[PDB]
């Protein structure tokens, strides 16, 4: 479109600084720039898509709590930062529980094969044994899922987003999710489809048993119930994109916690919704390629008890401080990483 | 890369402007620009991936013949410009061919349906009764297929890199030639593969008889010989990227002519050449997203033959004028259509 304007107007011989001197007025591109340079420019200023820049009034990690307080259809985006003290064995990286699973199973390519759906069907039981060290109720959720958790039995949680796969959110008790790669908390053949809860293919699983489908005969190989987790290829489920377009306009409130924001659907959600409502960041690190209004830097649970300190009320009831201000809205608490 | 660290400086409270005043020296950035903004635009200076800027040197038709002359391993690049005098039946357009085929073939959902693979199994008649109307020795090749021609007889073409499927190119007897979309020039059947020559399919179809493979049990029913046509989905040939790989270093001189090069893999060659290399386009529209050292705008055989005219020689013994200058090395002739 803008590129078609362009293209108009090198057909005549415009000077492109005219039509900069109105993009960019005062600004001055330098003298040395190649003309074409400049047109290129021009295309990137009107192609250039709306993005959210930050609210000049929100920037206190005071006006946090504020925010916290007085809104009541809260939108929380939660990674892997939520479930780093709950002592889960990490899964994507060659060394760790693919470790011990090379070892008994020696036909695994990847720590990805057995989140892969193809090599799923040839063997089930590496990811079964994974399935059982991570299974719901094996681990405590942390200040953070339970944080979440009391913000919805007040009423405020819109929607906990979150490109978690522990379930913890279940154990936490939280209602209103959305989990974006899928979950454990429930279970569906690959055949007949038939859906059943968590708690049905508990005792198979804690036996190092492949949970079989009771619908599909006895005769049948793939008739195995496999826990709602996207592997890959597979699409993401379909709660998620109906819920999108309900909550987009009606939150009023944005919080990501743990997450750095890079992997879809989750890393879109920030730059979707009305640039007006307030934006909050804790993370171990700072997110430049998005604008938020205050950024609390840091360990997820240090600035989470360090909130529920603030909000008091039921929320001080859940606790078990020192930071660096870099203004106009930094906070930069114990865990900063930043790796 | 850069984007961690800027996340490192982030953490520290950097003033952007003092790192801005480093990148961008002799440009001082508009005061009411939030600090984050500026640091986006560090990362944007750090990540632009190293474009080819304009050779200062190279501007004039003058010296785009100089070139033509002293050059002896040329790659041209063609697209639908070379193609436009030459009468062929559009056929991706809804109102084309598809419109004289959706009569005898009420089956056809797209005019893209007949370069479906899928639908290819499903009903061949349509593709074939197409592949009829277009087939080489039908179409005269146009004064730039000659051109080309020419200049590989001279020894001088490295290589034709197009995306035509119209294989006028061999009608035009150009023998060093990639066609990127695939071609009529061989057909290959869908099973075994076995490869013919253009004319061993050409009787079959002109008579309208689904060409059959004569490997293959006659009792077969997608034992079809496909001309090696890319159909959707189906991977780029292996002969395009083995090419590349030796051109790229060899090349002297880059033309394009015709193309519009916004479809990949012909759009991605000039950015993926040494930038010292010269560049010249030739085309109804200009290109702004590409630096070229000599813009020659107008209908595509207007300004072969103009050069046919002053390469002289073997090149003038093909003719069968009036321009624009736009400074520093733009042209505008009859057929600039921008649209
Ligand atoms: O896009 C810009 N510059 C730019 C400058 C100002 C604003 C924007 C912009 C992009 N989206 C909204 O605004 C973009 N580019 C750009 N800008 C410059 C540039 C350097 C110094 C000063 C200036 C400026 F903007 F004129 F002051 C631009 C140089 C090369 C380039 N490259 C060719 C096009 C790209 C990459
Ligand atoms: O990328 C730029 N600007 C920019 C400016 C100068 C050079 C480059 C550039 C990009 N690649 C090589 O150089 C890019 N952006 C940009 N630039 C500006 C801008 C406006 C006026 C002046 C200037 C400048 F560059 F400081 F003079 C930048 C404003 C907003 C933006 N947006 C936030 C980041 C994007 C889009
Ligand atoms: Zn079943
Ligand atoms: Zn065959």
């Amino acid at each position: 479109g803008p590129y078609t304007f362009v293209q108009q107007h090198l057909m005549i011989g415009t000077d492109p600084r005219t039509i900069l001197k109105d993009l960019l007025p005062e600004t001055i591109p330098p003298p040395e720039l190649d003309d074409m340079t400049l047109w290129q420019i021009v295309i990137n200023i009107l192609s250039e898509p709306p993005k959210r820049k930050k609210r000049k009034d929100i920037n206190t990690i005071e006006d946090a709590v504020k925010l916290l307080q007085e809104c009541k259809k809260i939108i929380v985006l939660t990674g892997a930062g939520v479930s780093v003290s709950c002592g889960i064995p990490d899964f994507r990286s060659r060394d760790g529980i693919y470790a011990r699973l090379a070892v008994d199973f020696p036909d695994l390519p990847d720590p990805q094969a057995m989140f892969d759906i193809e090599y799923f069907r040839k063997d089930p039981r590496p990811f079964f044994k994974f399935a059982k060290e991570i299974y719901p109720g094996q681990f405590q959720p942390s200040l953070c899922h339970k944080f979440i958790a009391l913000s919805d039995k007040e009423g405020k949680l819109l929607r906990n987003y979150t490109q978690n796969i522990d379930t913890l959110e279940q154990v936490a008790g939280i209602q209103r999710i959305i989990q974006c790669h899928g979950s454990f908390a429930t279970a569906s053949c690959l055949i007949c489809k038939y859906k059943v809860d968590c708690e049905a293919v508990r005792g198979d699983i804690f036996n190092q048993v492949v949970p079989r489908c009771p619908r599909c005969p006895a005769d049948e190989p793939l008739a195995i119930m496999k826990p709602e987790i996207v592997f890959f290829g597979e699409n993401l489920p379909e709660q998620f994109h109906r819920a999108m377009k309900y909550d987009k306009d009606e939150v009023d409130l944005l919080i990501v916690i743990g997450s750095s924001l890079k992997v879809r659907p989750v890393a879109l959600i920030p730059s979707s919704i009305p640039h007006e409502v307030p934006q909050i960041l804790i993370n171990r690190e700072p997110l430049p390629h998005l604008h938020f209004d205050v950024e609390l830097l840091g360990d997820c649970d240090v600035i989470i008890n360090e909130l529920c300190h603030r909000l008091g009320g039921e929320y001080a009831k859940l606790c078990c401080s020192q930071y660096l201000f870099l203004p106009p809205n930094r906070y930069i608490f114990h865990g900063a990483e930043v790796y």
